[PDB]
């Protein structure tokens, strides 16, 4: 993750951040329709886990000049991960709907370089949540 | 309905539209997971999809006070769902589904009054949509 790729992560979060608690929302209800098996995983209400989700989103924006700081906060997350039932081969399924679904809602106003920058943000995370 | 829920319709929508794209979203998320292969029918973008059913819902509390006068529009709305594949045993699904997203969103914010409200009115709509 090179200067500029952190540059447009915090340029988009700008406007994704505003928009965040409907790309949350949009996001699930699109991962619930693109993969109908992982939906069951879910107990608690799709409205507070939206907010928990982007709020993750936003720290990861907050460290982005730092992301090592939060290697434990991220294993911490991969190993409830695992007791909630996800797997390894999820991840690639709920990143390409996260970045399918911020370019939906915000189209124009979301670039493709900064897809591709969230792209690496997301596969980082990932990578450090499944070890 | 009575003027009583006339009332309750048109003050509970002031805090409902406010937060009408994210419970439309919420409500897709809710009912994917409910039923999950009801998504098949859902071709479009949900975001585009959530605007416009949160715009019926503003064109139901517009006209609450002569639900009569919507008639032909929820006829014509029936009508276009019969070719999306929607059937009749859909409409209870969806209806409990969308009060109980409104419900979850706004917490104690949505009255019982004003659910019961919303429950009679979802009634008379999916009522004349498939009469
Ligand atoms: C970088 C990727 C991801 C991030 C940042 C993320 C974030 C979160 C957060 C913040 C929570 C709240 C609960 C907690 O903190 O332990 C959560 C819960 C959850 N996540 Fe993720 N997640 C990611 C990937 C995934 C994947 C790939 C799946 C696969 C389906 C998934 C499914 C779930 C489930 C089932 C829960 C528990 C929901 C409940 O409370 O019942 N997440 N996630
Ligand atoms: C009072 C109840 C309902 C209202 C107000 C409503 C509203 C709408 C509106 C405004 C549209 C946009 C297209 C159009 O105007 O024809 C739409 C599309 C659609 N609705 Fe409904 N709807 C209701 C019930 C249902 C039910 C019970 C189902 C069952 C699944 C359903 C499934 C769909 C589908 C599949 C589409 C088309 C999506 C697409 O274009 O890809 N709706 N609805």
């Amino acid at each position: 993750i090179d200067q500029k790729e952190k540059e447009l992560i915090k340029e988009s979060w700008k406007r994704i951040e505003p928009n965040k608690n409907e790309i949350g929302l949009l996001f699930y209800a699109n991962l619930f329709k693109e993969e109908p098996t992982v939906s069951v995983l879910f107990q608690n209400p799709i409205s507070s886990q939206s907010r928990k989700l982007m709020q993750v989103l936003g720290i990861l924006v907050q460290g982005i000049d730092n992301l090592e700081g939060l290697i434990p906060t991220l294993q911490d997350l991969g190993r409830r991960h695992k007791q909630y039932g996800v797997v390894d081969s999820h991840y690639p399924l709920v990143g390409d709907c996260l970045l399918k679904s911020i370019q939906e809602y915000l189209g124009q106003g979301f670039t493709e370089e900064a897809k591709a920058a969230w792209t690496k943000v997301y596969g980082i995370a990932a990578q450090v949540m499944t070890a």
